[PDB]
């Protein structure tokens, strides 16, 4: 298995809480997860309707699990239905190496590296071997690469952290108010003083915003898949819109877009004459 | 109304350096910068070959009298030679009321607002009038606005300052090398924090090539204007590209569209959600 996180989660939800065991048995959760998963990972082509086909099979999941999670769980809206959307992801992005060429280890959640300083203990572990921090950040997706940072004083060998450099980042929220918008503005910003060249999204199923007024974010994308608003989960007659398929789509063509380019190339600003060739 | 950059530094470094002034009127500066500026007020039209002309005179004015400030005069890329493009902005935009409806006060260099912080002598200017600090940046271009910004205690009249909130603003530099590129990041996230609609550029003409991946955080664009590398200048042959028309006309039209949109809306940013 490449990562499942939502499958993964299902396993080690049901491992801990006996009674939410009995309540996935019971509704078929876990064949429709399964179903799921399989629909999924047959889809080999990624054309638009190849995409949509896969939204498709997320939607009838959701339709046939979120209400369980809802009204059958207790604490279900924390790390069982924000899985659902990254193990999508994983999804989404299984068969990049073919078309990318080259073999990429992280496409699931992970901490996305920030910032590296320094905290000694001391004037001879300062000289000797320098006690440092690695800053990183959890973010719900990363398609990126996996480093090693070592650092040798005089003495030492050196420390070694393990990191993650992404390249592409997604926050993935079933919806988005004010707090959480500004968290990951915050984080934009850090993000590109740390990545540069690491694509930043937020998606929501849905904006839960008051109209307040407009925010310039480092976010490249924010995306409200539903198209709806939350006010409308909690009243009369429930009747959701589907994940809408061609933003799926949209966002899928600006990952391969950007896994294709090269970053800096200077020699092609040289040649055009802008740094950021925007048509 | 029309500032003129470049001509008042020519005034300037002639009053005050008395060998600049002599070497001006040898070589024929004055009549070169006049000829340029007649020539650039006369196009009165903004469509692409209007464009194209201006900087058509632009390169004829550059070929002219660079040689001269680099050979003849002691220091001149400090100001002197700068001020060429800042001064070129200033035509290149000098039909903009006209065109976009209203009478825009600023299109020269200006020191752009960045912040306001508060450091009173003690607790009485406190409560009373407490003394403040703006912090502004000098800015090679700017299209914008001025302000007054007054701070007022307990009893008084308060402090006033004058201001400048720029809408657009251009770096113009001869080259553009590591160094620059990293104070020009550096300003843009102040820019950006104090004046979020402030479009911001860099223009260069020539642009250093292995110096490693910059920081390019917050400008909107960058532009190399003769689309070759700084090391070609000092070689054997010479032979610079003539500053391109092309980009001048595209960041032209950028700003342009930029002092046409709608920037803040605080109540009806709705629908903007998911596209672009």
């Amino acid at each position: 298995p490449l990562v499942y996180t939502h499958g993964g989660k299902l396993e080690r939800k049901s491992k801990k809480d006996k009674t939410a065991s009995k309540v996935f048995e019971e509704f078929g959760v876990m064949e429709a997860y399964n179903c799921w998963k399989e629909a999924s990972l047959c889809i080999q082509q990624r054309d638009k309707d190849s995409v949509l086909k896969l939204v498709a099979a997320l939607n009838t999941y959701k339709d046939a699990v979120e209400p369980i999670f809802d009204s059958r769980l207790n604490s279900a809206q924390e790390v069982l239905q924000p899985s659902i959307l990254e193990e999508f992801f994983e999804y989404l992005f299984s068969r990049i190496d073919s078309i990318v060429g080259v073999n990429i280890p992280i496409r699931h959640p992970a901490k996305g590296y920030l910032s590296l300083s320094f905290n000694p203990h001391n004037i001879e572990t300062l000289i000797q071997s320098p006690e440092y921090t690695v800053r990183a950040k959890d973010h719900d997706f990363i398609i990126g690469g996996s480093a090693k940072l070592t650092i040798q004083g005089h003495g030492g060998e050196g420390e070694t952290t393990n990191i993650v450099v992404p390249a592409v980042a997604i926050e993935c929220k079933r919806y988005l108010e004010r707090n959480m918008l500004d968290e990951c503005a915050g984080t934009a910003e850090r993000l590109k003083r740390a990545t540069p060249y690491c694509l930043y999204f937020v998606v929501a199923e849905y904006l839960k915003l008051d109209d307040g007024a407009p925010e310039l974010t480092e976010i490249d994308e924010i995306y409200i898949l539903r198209h709806q608003r939350n006010s409308e989960r909690n009243k009369p007659g429930f009747k959701p819109n589907p994940i809408d398929g061609e933003l799926i789509w949209d966002l899928y063509q600006e990952v391969m877009n950007h896994l294709g380019k090269i970053w800096w190339d200077p020699n092609s600003a040289l040649q055009r004459g802008k740094v950021f060739n925007r048509p």
